[PDB]
């Protein structure tokens, strides 16, 4: 019957093929997507055509005026529809070719082409957390209706009927990624019972934050299969519970190479002078997570640690003890966009003195 | 839909590696897991890079000195994700390189080192006992809400919906384990209704502590699956019905040549002598089960006998009929540590005069 | 997810076995069984190992003498782990090599080894009813609770789904004891809503007795897997229903040669003259079936016909056309032993004068 | 229907009476009833008969010597049945007319029948603790099911269907009292969701443990007509959750009149003394109690404050500034016997030196 | 059964009176009762005992200094237990005398007294609007679960199952409150569906305070038998639909004799001056009400019109054509102290220049 459908293998009836354009829509944390049926296999963005859409019904354009077009930037393989189809990673822009103000992607490109930068080839790896809701009622995953699971505890990384909510969905997500190319590094069962995670694997520059959204859409994509509502609310439940953020660990050339440990505490250093301006674009409602409990750093205070996670930034032991390696920014929620951070911790530690 | 993305094929695609870096936690009695993408194949335990968590999520650091580290000891074929995935014992040391704590691999991995321990070749089977119950409600699988089934009985080793609860579990983590690698030498229904057993058949030295762990993580995986809760206390409902041990069955090289059956008895001499220090380590909650009563032994006497179930240590009838062969240990609680159990058997019987 | 684990395939990763281990317990009527692993296939019975098992808990040996002793008698593939595994019938005894009162098997090995038996070549198919039941309620299949359905009638081979209770099953079973390489002969829909029947075609001496338990262990194992309960209870609802026999059909050498229909009314005489004392073996319960009503013969009066269903003795129209065949003794109830029933016919068949 | 049956009026058709003979079982903590009818009201206690009941089903006798006998000692109005129908209070006893071990009322009888005591006129004023639990599942009412509810801290004295669990069943008991005529003097919604409070108000000697009883059989039956249960069990949730005592509140006439307070300090003193062996006897499971959290103090050591809720024994601010009132122990667990605490007490406090 | 229990008449039985003594707790916004036994009926409430309770399980003391004094103010008839027995507004005091924070009646009791305020004798009628709850879900009642309701319009004063959510409650308060002796001046359906309105009708200085909060102590009391929740929050749902509001009208001697319109524009002007500092006691949340929308004025903004909903103030079309009567300051949010309202414009009209 319907799986039989939706599982059709293409591929012995045409060359065809389909094409799923993603974009980020008017609030800058809802992605939309729609597909296309291409003419045969693609490998290069560039050789994708531009496309349109109703700007009007995502709060990105006026009806009189309502046309916006998408710029494809990263190819990836569908690991839903499979065979040779595809999503397709898009930019927003204007008829007349200007960024619209929600196109985040433009001003961070920019950053990774200017050629200071590029050459200090800058690395990420952001570790997304999130949190599992029943649909409706918008309570989290194996929690109670009107009432709360035992208290934080054997959660964290567990196994298990009752610690462990929503494997299905996590372990599907991580075939996915992998498959559809996403440099996925690795997941994990959260302190708080229904919260998850998942790394994108260390990524050079723009790709990155492309790589972070898609493989934002491809969880979304499986929740909704599942009849499952996720949120990146950086403190989805108030009280005894764990915030979700997004941490996002940085390395620079000169930071893994010998003696960069120098230039680490360098960029460290920087980061604190400019706490101020980077928590203002954290992503909103940090003001709830960040407390200085459940593993975070007050908003207010800047601080730095080895082996603390108490702290705004962390070095690991490892990367300590070898003088080499890179560290970790705790400050972004899980609701960041990742180009604005990704970006921008690149600026306030090469560009910027 | 949502089981063709968890079983997808990674092998048509790329030849990344999902590894599960399992180990134990702050209760001494807690699996935890989590995740990583490896570039390749791994074969060699030593060939595997080592890994961190957070120690203080699951009881074993501090927050402002958190990074406890994971040594790779064994390596498994992962019977969830399949292909070329891995499972990897581990074991657990602070940053300097010590043995934290709880983890009880260490000390036993010296005494199965010691050359005249090595040279003994030791050998174990352990039975691993389970119950298995209801989520939520925390009530025995295929007992009714609130009460009881029929009196004990039909249950052990039986066949039909009204006396085996849960097979599905059971034969799926025999092909599991099988799967994996673990040594695993048979199955059976035990006395109490909702109650199983396993063996992990004879293996040498450390690699039995090993393999019963990684065979409870894919035990409690599974039923996880199942959305069914494991518990390995030792007597998890009153009155008159089974609790659950990990009876460790036992041999040297000179137990199992011409004349064993005297070094049997010149062991279980030295048993008799070290009972008090033993069920110390036994596992905790002991004294509920061990009331003589329901095929065990008092815990204030020590026994022995030969096809005597009441007996604190038993000897088969066919290993007293050859003069060679092994003897049974009944004593230890399901929720016992192997590594404890296992190696102070060798210490009890080797080492100490 | 959980039905991937039960049907891997283990010949892709090791040479290893699963072995079966089937016996009759202390009721003699309750099967029981537990697994081992082997290290690799087996064809013959007497180059698997003897095992044991807890007798104690199967009410055949006190629990200071708990020990009984399984001898491999027959092997079958096994239908529910498939690929190499196998299914092992077995027989019980005292560690002192002496038969348990309650194994029947080494009697009527005896009675087959015999020459003068063994060289008349006795043929038995045995027609087994029984009566499905629902978990809990343990009132028929199909039948609403509290309630009964249509009067008998429509039920006998019918077919539709007011009229043919668990065919699933049925069907189910029949390949499996097929695969297995049970020579089953045919099946059928009983007479009474929810009854049915299989033929365990014609077998030689020892082996009827070892393929029918067998035949019911993969019965009540599938019915397991249903949720379902079976009975063997002759007659498991009073009133107008059907109760439930285990025909056997018989035959020897002389029987199925020329003018064996002298042989056959030779051996009816006989068997009248002992009715008192085979109605003592042909199970318990059966003064509730045999009131010579519902195709039956009254308990008390030994009586044959020749397409006479109200007869204690039936033979064909067939075989009496054709001067040579088989006859069917309609006595045995459903809960018959076959070792003792299909030795004790040809005891004073051929043996007693 | 069946309402209209269980409220007739008898009052309208006969004289004749029910009583409802109550008493204490084998567990010491197990109330059981019979009723029997008698052919005119009655209002004195001595003018009932005697009866007797089956010992050897409530653990209190022999099969072969079962009877036991019942003295009827106080009369309170049945509210259940209500009209002229009595409950019955009583008093166990051999037929040689020795107190059955069980029978604590006739130790407790003699202290408030000596001379000195009775002079004294020692008032009991006991605040009953319980909690209501679902029938079966055997979790506390309102809380769901395998969870919990918010944190402690809007539930004491609260309002509302989110903070008060079973106001029903606690009103109905409060007027049932009150109606039976049993010195009740308030009830209160305790701390932990679905606890809650009764006190039986000032009482002198005997009849307070009388009522006090009487109050929780009541109760019990109360909770019988809602299909729920109550525990007096004094911690029945482990972690942070209140557990449930039986707070005794004293006074003597020396201690109500002026400068009684120098009495109460007297009393106190010796309390202190003999708080080793008043713990023995103040309800079993105390340990899990009594820990110095949760408005309790630690079971090994003694202490009194003047409005600290901290204390093992606690005297009221009101009391303090008039310099004459009452104090209170409360150490005292919810399944206390009140007559062992209410005479041991007196005993401690007035005959002892 | 139980309601027969609940509503059994004591008056047949004892004289004996429940008294139900009500006070604030330690938000500020939680009421709190217990109930006693008083020795016969009751009019003056200087006649009643003053009483103590738990000040460490409200949050308004210390475990060590944990009394807290209960001085009782307002005597009401109890609708809920009936007959004779009654409910007692309460007041909160250290065991030293102090009124301790959290009782805003002191304070207003002080103003009221003031003999200049007393001699202008103020009245106010104050019109409480609330949302009912779903148990759990804590959605409207009469909202599907996750999902809204026809847009606001049909639902203001409606009639009918699709328009009318829980009448039951409110037509129930509304007696309720009659018989308990509040002067309560009417209710009506309010616009947002699953809104309600009582208005307590002119009553004087500080028995205005204490009416609406015995009013607010028999809604919920209500609530909780409905099983249903209520919310004072000035804003449950966001977006187009209406929050909740405490509308205070208000009149002194003058203003209601001729020619008090002057007085009340007079008072208006001076309202207006410390519009500020009213807004800072006007009730948390507020903020997310006052939008200037959904018939509320702008937070920031004072105004004020004569039939204008969209004002701060409103001045019926009634009283501006009679020259005399009332204003009605609609700026207090529905989780108002009537007790620091209702003294805070008696201060701000009368004394203050
Ligand atoms: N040279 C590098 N520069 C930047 N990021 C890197 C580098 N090497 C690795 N990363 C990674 O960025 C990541 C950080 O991984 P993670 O496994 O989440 O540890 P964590 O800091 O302990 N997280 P958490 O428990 O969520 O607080 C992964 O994707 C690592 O692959
Ligand atoms: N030489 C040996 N030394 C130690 N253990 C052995 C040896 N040979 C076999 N074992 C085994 O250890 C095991 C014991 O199996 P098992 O039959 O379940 O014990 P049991 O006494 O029968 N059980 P129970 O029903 O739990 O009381 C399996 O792994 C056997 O393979
Ligand atoms: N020579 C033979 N000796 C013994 N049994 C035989 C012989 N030939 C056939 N059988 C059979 O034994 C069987 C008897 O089958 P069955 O047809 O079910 O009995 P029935 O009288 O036909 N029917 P029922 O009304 O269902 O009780 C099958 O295995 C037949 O193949
Ligand atoms: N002279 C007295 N001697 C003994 N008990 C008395 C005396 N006078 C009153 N009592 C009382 O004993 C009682 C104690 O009631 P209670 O209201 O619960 O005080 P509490 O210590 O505040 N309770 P809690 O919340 O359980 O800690 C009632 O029956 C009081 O009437
Ligand atoms: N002199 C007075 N001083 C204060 N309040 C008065 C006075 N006279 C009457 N009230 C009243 O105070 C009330 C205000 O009630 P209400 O009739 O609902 O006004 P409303 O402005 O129509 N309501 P709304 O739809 O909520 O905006 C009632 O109790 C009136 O009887
Ligand atoms: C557990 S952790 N990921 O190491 C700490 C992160 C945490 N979940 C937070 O961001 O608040
Ligand atoms: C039946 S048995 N496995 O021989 C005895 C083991 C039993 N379940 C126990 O109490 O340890
Ligand atoms: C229909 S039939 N198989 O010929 C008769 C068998 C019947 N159920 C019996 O108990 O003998
Ligand atoms: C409010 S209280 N009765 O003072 C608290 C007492 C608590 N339930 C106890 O464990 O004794
Ligand atoms: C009908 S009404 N009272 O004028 C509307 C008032 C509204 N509920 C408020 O936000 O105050
Ligand atoms: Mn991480
Ligand atoms: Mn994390
Ligand atoms: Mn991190
Ligand atoms: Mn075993
Ligand atoms: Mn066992
Ligand atoms: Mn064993
Ligand atoms: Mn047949
Ligand atoms: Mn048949
Ligand atoms: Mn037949
Ligand atoms: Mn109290
Ligand atoms: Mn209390
Ligand atoms: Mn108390
Ligand atoms: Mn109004
Ligand atoms: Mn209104
Ligand atoms: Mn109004």
């Amino acid at each position: 019957c319907l799986t039989d459908l939706v599982n059709l293998n293409l591929s012995d009836t045409t060359e065809k093929i389909i094409a799923e354009y993603i974009w980020i829509g008017g609030s800058g944390m809802d992605l939309r997507s729609k597909a296309r049926t291409l003419p045969g296999p693609v490998t290069d963005p560039s050789k994708l055509p531009k496309w349109n859409y109703d700007g009007s019904s995502t709060g990105q354009a006026p009806g009189e005026d309502s046309e916006v077009i998408l710029y494809p930037q990263a190819i990836f393989k569908d690991p839903f529809r499979r065979g040779n189809n595809i999503l397709v990673m898009c930019d927003c822009y204007t008829p007349a070719g200007e960024p619209i103000p929600t196109n985040k992607r433009y001003s961070a490109a920019k950053i990774f082409s200017s050629p200071e930068v590029a050459a200090e080839e800058p690395w990420y790896g952001i570790e997304q957390e999130y949190t599992l809701l029943q649909k409706d009622t918008n309570w989290p995953l194996g929690w109670p209706i009107g009432g709360f699971p035992g208290p934080q505890g054997p959660y964290y990384c567990g196994i298990g009927a009752e610690k462990s909510f929503g494997r299905d969905i996590v372990d599907a997500h991580y075939k996915a990624c992998l498959y559809a190319g996403i440099n996925i590094s690795g997941i994990n069962g959260e302190v708080m019972p229904g919260q998850w995670e998942f790394q994108v694997g260390p990524s050079v520059g723009i790709s990155s934050g492309d790589q972070v959204w898609v493989a934002r859409y491809i969880l979304e994509r499986i929740t909704e299969i599942a009849g499952v509502v996720v949120t990146f609310d950086p403190k989805p439940i108030p009280g005894d519970w764990n915030g979700a953020g997004a941490h996002t660990n940085y390395s620079t050339e000169s930071m893994r190479k010998e003696g960069g440990y120098e230039v680490i505490k360098a960029a460290i250093e920087k980061l604190k002078l400019r706490h101020k301006e980077h928590i203002a674009a954290y992503g909103e409602g940090n003001e709830r997570r960040l407390t200085g409990r459940h593993e975070t750093a007050d908003i207010n205070t800047f601080s730095w640690g080895v082996a603390n996670r108490g702290a705004s930034v962390r070095v690991g032991r490892e990367t300590e003890q070898n003088g080499k390696g890179y560290f970790e920014d705790r400050r972004p929620a899980s609701n960041m966009d990742p180009y604005v951070v990704t970006s921008m911790i690149a600026e306030t530690t090469i560009v910027w003195k």
